[PDB]
C-alpha cells in the first residue's frame, strides 16, 4: 500500500493529479495503478513512440538508420542541443533518434516527425498497433502547452504503459529494433533526478522523461534488478504550480517506494 499512498500524498502536496502505472513486463498486466484512464500531456515521453514509428519504417525498408538528413539553422526550435551542432554535416536518422531520446532534442523530434509524415501519422501508427487512446497533434514545442482538458498530445498512464511494453518486447518490431530502442533509453542523460536517483547498484533502467507547461512532468521506464528490466513504470503529472525541483523529488520518492516494495 505504501506506493499508492506516496502517489496520493504527491497529489496533495503538488495540488495536482498524478497518474501512475506499474506493469509486469512479462504478462503485460497492471500490478498497480492510479488514474489509469485519465489523460495527461506526453511532453517529451512521446519521443520514444516517435522512434518506434521510425524503427517500424526501418524494419519495412521505408527508412534507413544511416540515412543522412541535412537541415538549416532556420529549422532549429528551442532546446536543440545536439542538432545545433551539426549544421554543416547533418545527422543520420540513428543520430536523430539518439538525440531525441538521450538528450530530448526538439529539432531532432521535429525532423523525425517529418520523416513519418507528422503528428497524424504517429497517431495512425499507434492506432494500428492497438493504441486507440494516445494521440499526437502538434509539433515541438507547441505540444507541451498542457491546456487543461485539452486532449491534444495526450496519453493515459495505462495506454502509454501497454504501448511501451509492445514496442520494447512485443511482436511489432524486429529484435534488432527493440534492442536499439531500449539501448537509446538506457542512455538517457536528461532524467538524472527522477527514477534513476532511486535506483540501487546493479539495477537496469531505460527511460524517457518529459516536462512542459503548467507543471507538466513525467517519465516512462523499463527497470529491474540483476541488470534486467522486469517492469514498466509510467508516472505523469500536470497542473501543479510546484517547481521543477519538487516535481522531480516527488517522482523520485514514488520510485524509492516501488523499488523498496518490489
Amino acid at each position: 500500500p505504501e506506493t499508492l499512498v506516496k502517489v496520493k500524498d504527491a497529489e496533495d502536496q503538488l495540488g495536482a493529479r498524478v497518474g501512475y502505472i506499474e506493469l509486469d513486463l512479462n504478462s503485460g498486466k497492471i500490478l498497480e495503478s492510479f488514474r489509469p484512464e485519465e489523460r495527461f500531456p506526453m511532453m517529451s515521453t512521446f519521443k520514444v513512440l516517435l522512434c518506434g514509428a521510425v524503427l517500424s519504417r526501418v524494419d519495412a525498408g521505408q527508412e534507413q538508420l544511416g540515412r543522412r538528413i541535412h537541415y538549416s539553422q532556420n529549422d532549429l526550435v528551442e532546446y536543440s542541443p545536439v542538432t545545433e551542432k551539426h549544421l554543416t554535416d547533418g545527422m543520420t536518422v540513428r543520430e536523430l533518434c539518439s538525440a531525441a531520446i538521450t538528450m530530448s532534442d526538439n529539432t531532432a523530434a521535429n525532423l523525425l516527425l517529418t520523416t513519418i509524415g507528422g503528428p497524424k501519422e504517429l497517431t495512425a501508427f499507434l492506432h494500428n498497433m492497438g493504441d486507440h487512446v494516445t494521440r499526437l497533434d502538434r509539433w515541438e514545442p507547441e505540444l507541451n502547452e498542457a491546456i487543461p482538458n485539452d486532449e491534444r498530445d495526450t496519453t493515459t498512464p495505462a495506454a502509454m504503459a501497454t504501448t511501451l511494453r509492445k514496442l520494447l518486447t512485443g511482436e511489432l518490431l524486429t529484435l534488432a529494433s527493440r534492442q536499439q530502442l531500449i539501448d537509446w533509453m538506457e542512455a538517457d542523460k536528461v532524467a538524472g533526478p527522477l527514477l534513476r536517483s532511486a535506483l540501487p547498484a546493479g539495477w537496469f533502467i531505460a527511460d524517457k522523461s518529459g516536462y512542459g507547461e503548467r507543471g507538466s512532468r513525467g517519465i516512462i521506464a523499463a527497470l529491474g534488478p540483476d541488470g534486467k528490466p522486469s517492469r514498466i513504470v509510467v508516472i505523469y503529472t500536470t497542473g501543479s504550480q510546484a517547481t521543477m525541483d519538487e516535481r522531480n523529488r516527488q517522482i523520485a520518492e514514488i520510485g524509492a517506494s516501488l523499488i523498496k516494495h518490489w
